[PDB]
Order: structure tokens, then sequence, then C-alpha cells
């Protein structure tokens, strides 16, 4: 029961799963702080983002709900192995880090928006977040170191 994990019950099936309210990750297995972490991410922006513009699109007009649908489809494809994270980040992330497969490099606490930072620090090395909302949009975060 590491930082932020609770036990839940599948609504489809009734099987126990685990949910992390800091990262928004969910998994079937029962789960499991450093000075610095390294993360990649895939950002989907929406009309209410801080800067509603990206290399992909001059004026981003999608709604926040549509952005979450896009995020959820990418998470499904990445969990299935149908696509890998780096490939979706390169194609579809509304962040300039798309050119680097979503990689942001290493950072310590005190640098990123707080929901992004908290989720980064609560992920285990190799672990991926669920949807993480910041003023910039919705993020899928992969902790790489
Ligand atoms: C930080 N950073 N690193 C890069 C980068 C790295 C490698 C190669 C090229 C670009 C781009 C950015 C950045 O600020 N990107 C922002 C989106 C962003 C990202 C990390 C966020 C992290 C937390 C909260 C909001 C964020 C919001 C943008 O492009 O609008």
């Amino acid at each position: 029961l590491p930082p932020g994990w609770e036990k839940a019950m599948s609504r489809s099936s009734g099987r126990v799963y685990y949910f992390n309210h800091i990262t928004n990750a969910s998994q079937w297995e029962r789960p499991s702080e450093p000075a610095r972490v390294r993360c990649s991410h895939l950002l989907v922006k929406h009309s209410q983002s801080r800067r509603p513009s990206s290399w992909r699109q001059e004026k981003i007009t999608r709604t926040k709900e549509e952005a979450l649908e896009l995020i959820n489809g990418y998470i499904q494809k990445i969990k299935s192995g149908e696509e890998d994270f780096e490939s979706l980040a390169s194609q579809f992330s509304d962040c300039s880090s798309a050119k680097a497969r979503g990689d942001l490099g290493a950072f310590s606490r005190g640098q990123m928006q707080k929901p992004f930072e908290d989720a980064s620090f609560a992920l285990r090395t190799g672990e991926m977040s669920g949807p993480v909302f910041t003023d910039s949009g919705i993020h899928i975060i992969l902790r790489t170191e």
C-alpha cells in the first residue's frame, strides 16, 4: 500500500483491483522516494489548456472531454502492446518533447506543475500513469528512471 494505493472492485467483473489516486494508474496485481526522476509523457491539449496551440495544430479546439477520450484510447493501445508509448508520443503528443519520444529528462521536486510532479514521483521505475490533468492539458506519464 505504497504512496496512494487503494483496493477497489471491478464494476464489470467483481474482481479486486488496485487504484492509485496520485498517478491515476490502475492494475490487477497488489502494488509494488528518490531525489530525482526521469519521465517521458504524451500530452493531449484541449480548448481550455494554458496555451491551446502545438506543433500539431495552430488552434487546438477539442474539448477537455474529447482530449480525455483520446488519452484513454492511447492508454488502451499502449497496455495492449498494440502501440508503444514512444511511438504514440512521437505522433500525437501536443508537447514539443514529442520530437524526443516524449522524454523530458531528469527533474527533481520543485520544477514541474504539482499534479505532474506528484504523479512522477509516485510511479515506480518503468510504470505508466493513467490520465493526469494539469493546466496544460491531459498527460500520460512514463517514469523511466
Ligand atoms: C518541459 N519541456 N520539455 C520539453 C522538451 C523536452 C525535450 C525536447 C523538446 C522539448 C518541452 C517541454 C514543455 O514545456 N512542453 C510544453 C508542454 C508541457 C510539458 C511538460 C509539462 C510538465 C508539467 C506540467 C506541464 C507541462 C507542459 C509545451 O510544449 O507546450
